[PDB]
């Protein structure tokens, strides 16, 4: 019902009970306070309009799926689509003040994997990890998401630019389902929308840019979640098996605040690049049909000789971060 917050949690690992069980960093700040995990979402007059971009350092996102400060973004992926590596890139190459990771229903190997990654991260001293392994009860798994969101909220009221990560909404939805089964004007199932409406940018405080991951089958929860959130990023298993990392299918992904966080020339270049991707796909299905010969259609040859530079722009090593100017420069070179 109440949990620890404060800068003293930076570099620490928190279990569903609110206590620190491990540390991936040490900080000279020992600020420890207590706040309720079940806080009311902000009033409509207390929120601000999403107008600033949340740069991620990832080219395809910053160029075609530009996130906003205070946005709630869905990350839809399958078994091996590089979702964990995508989250690692989001933490590593973005510019948030504080990161709060929430592993819901994960396995011990995955928790220790995230800890081992944070122990060698550059954002190491600015992260708080709240985990709940698959051993904990459903109540503990939901309380883990509530705890992470509460910590992120405290850091927001202090004016910090916070990035919250929830992995995943699927396993959290299962735990919430079991709790609802434990009960049979207040419904346990309502804890999912109320949880999703807590991030955002406050007029009197900082912001919480949230990334909720949703697992896909090799789903009604996924569709309603995509209806609640401010946009989604689709990680295609097809692209992942072709060697495309990040396996982001930008033609099946959207940011609902895109036109509000980028200017006009960015909009034009992004539209041109999306049309180029569409034409590239049409040429791909034409080639698969075996009806493409070099020399006949000059348009198909122009689009054909563009596949290399486009695929080169979409791909990005997980160790490299690109500034906004570099991203717009590269995408500008790609659509010539």
């Amino acid at each position: 019902l109440h949990t620890q917050v404060g800068r003293g949690l930076l570099g620490a690992v928190v279990n569903p009970l609110g206590e620190v069980t491990d540390k991936f960093a040490v900080t000279d700040n020992s600020e420890i306070l207590y706040r309720p995990v079940d806080n009311a979402p902000p009033l409509y007059s207390e929120r601000a309009a999403i107008e600033k971009p949340f740069l991620t350092g990832i080219k395809v996102i910053d160029s075609l799926l530009t996130c906003g400060e205070g946005q709630r973004m869905g990350i839809f992926a399958s078994a091996g689509c590089g979702k964990t590596f995508l989250m690692n890139m989001l933490i590593e190459h973005s510019g948030a003040d504080i990161y709060v990771i929430g592993l819901i229903g994960a396995r011990g190997r995955e928790v220790t994997e995230t800890v081992d990654y944070l122990k060698n991260s550059e954002k190491k001293s600015r992260c708080v990890l709240v985990y709940a392994t698959s051993d904990y009860s459903s109540v503990d798994r939901c309380n883990a998401a509530y705890i992470a969101t509460a910590i992120a909220e405290f850091f927001r009221t202090e004016g910090h630019k916070v990035a919250l990560f929830i992995d995943s909404l699927t396993r959290y939805a299962r735990a919430l389902r079991d709790v609802a089964l434990a009960a049979g004007p207040v419904s346990v199932f309502d804890s999912l929308p109320r949880l999703l409406e807590r991030p955002g940018k406050l007029k009197a405080g900082g912001s919480i840019t949230a990334f909720y991951t949703v697992l896909l089958e090799d789903d009604p929860l996924a569709e309603e979640v995509r209806s609640i959130l401010d946009g989604h990023i689709y990680l295609s298993r097809n692209l992942a098996q072709k060697g495309q990392f990040p396996a982001i299918d930008s033609l099946k992904s959207i940011s609902r605040v895109f036109t509000q966080v980028v200017d006009e020339k960015h909009r034009i270049m992004a539209a041109a690049f999306r049309e180029l991707l569409s034409e590239i796909e049409e040429l791909r299905t034409i080639i698969d049909f075996g009806e493409y010969k070099p020399g006949e259609n000059a348009s198909q040859d122009k689009i054909y000789n563009k596949i290399s530079v486009v695929e080169s722009f979409l791909k990005q090593d997980y160790r490299l971060g690109f500034t906004y100017e570099q991203t717009m420069e590269l995408i500008g070179e790609t659509i010539r």
